[PDB]
């Protein structure tokens, strides 16, 4: 069967912390006062929650209230425990409170409010300098949560808020986040399609923190090449084909061979044969201002089939791409 895998970094974090740290079921939630928060307007609704802008009436400050749908308690406790563990970490969204919603009778997570810049606006106007600056801010959040034994598993543009005025970044939506435990087989149904790593697409369950570095690479490639999304699959199968047309099929076959993966036979008729395309093939007059040899070198080291061969967040921070960023 498949050969096991473990992260090359932060492998022991959850064993050397007490059991209370990662055993989210045993966690007893301290409940705040729901009347401290007055709902202002509905911001959105996902599959697991309804999101409201609100005012904390005890200090008159804006908050965001995420009222959870009554799906599965295990998921709820995991998100709370991860948010509390990472609280105060660099560029991690602050969980300000947990209350019982009077209407839904379900938990409602209260977060710090981010006056975020419109995402289409960020995509269309961040400069070469800003992409480097904000990518460095994302790496601070990722290295922190990975160092804390947690993988985000849903890194994508909508989960990375920026208040451009105050050059402030927050990594949000920790509902798919998980504790990394060596040898553990995880659900591959995580991350949005365009951001799914090859490990998920080939159904390799023993993945780790390095999944977040692939997703980050997808964000970077889209930004610098001006192609949204960069890997545009019609479904999860075609998603692997889109990747293969860029990275080639030979390295995909080596990856599968290395981990002794049994590739879904559905792939035999659609993968075809492709050779890696040099990154310069994606350069054109409309994206030349965001591309540099350092940007290409950095992207190359994130977008690798082999999850074990990708730069970690800490190594990524040492890359020449960030030398121009004021620290
Ligand atoms: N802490 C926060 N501060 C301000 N706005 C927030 C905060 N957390 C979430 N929001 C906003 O709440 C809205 C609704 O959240 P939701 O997750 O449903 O949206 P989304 O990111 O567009 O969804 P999807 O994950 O499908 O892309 C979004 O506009 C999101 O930016
Ligand atoms: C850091 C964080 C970000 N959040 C959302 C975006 C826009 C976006 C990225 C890819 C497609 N759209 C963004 C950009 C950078 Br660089």
């Amino acid at each position: 069967g498949p050969v096991p895998s473990r992260a090359r970094v932060y492998t022991d974090v959850n064993t050397h912390r007490p059991s209370e740290y990662w055993d989210y079921e045993s966690h007893v939630v301290e409940w705040g006062n729901q009347d401290d928060y007055q709902l202002v307007r509905k911001l959105g609704r996902g599959k697991y929650s309804e999101v409201f802008e609100a005012i904390n009436i005890t200090n008159n400050e804006k908050v965001v209230v995420k009222i959870l749908k009554p799906v599965a308690a295990a998921k709820i406790k995991r998100e709370i425990k991860i948010l509390e563990n990472l609280r105060g970490g660099p560029n991690i969204i602050t969980l300000a409170d947990i209350v019982k919603d009077p209407v839904s009778r379900t938990p409602a997570l209260v977060f710090e409010h981010v006056n975020n810049t419109d995402f289409k606006q960020l995509y269309q106007t961040l400069t070469d300098y800003d992409i480097r600056f904000y990518m460095y801010e994302i790496l601070k959040a990722l290295d922190y949560c990975h160092s804390m034994g947690i993988m985000h598993r849903d890194v994508k543009p909508h989960n990375v808020m920026i208040d451009h005025e105050h050059r402030k970044l927050r990594l949000i939506d920790w509902g798919l986040a998980e504790f990394y435990h060596p040898g553990q087989e995880y659900n591959v149904r995580v991350a949005s399609r365009y951001f799914k790593g090859p490990e998920l697409l080939v159904d390799y369950q023993m993945y780790d923190y390095s999944l977040d570095m692939w997703s980050l690479g997808c964000m970077l490639a889209s930004m610098i090449f001006r192609k949204e999304p960069f890997f545009h699959g019609h479904d999860n199968y075609d998603q692997l084909v889109r990747i293969a047309k860029v990275l080639g099929t030979e390295d995909l076959y080596d990856y599968i061979d290395k981990y002794n993966i049994e590739l879904d036979p559905r792939f035999n008729d659609i993968l075809g044969r492709h050779s890696r395309k040099r990154w310069e093939r994606f350069v054109h007059s409309e994206n030349q201002h965001l591309v540099s040899p350092e940007a290409l070198d950095f992207l190359d080291k994130l977008l690798r089939y082999d999850h074990q061969s990708r730069l970690t967040a800490r190594e990524a921070m040492e890359h020449p791409y960030f030398y121009t960023v004021v620290k």
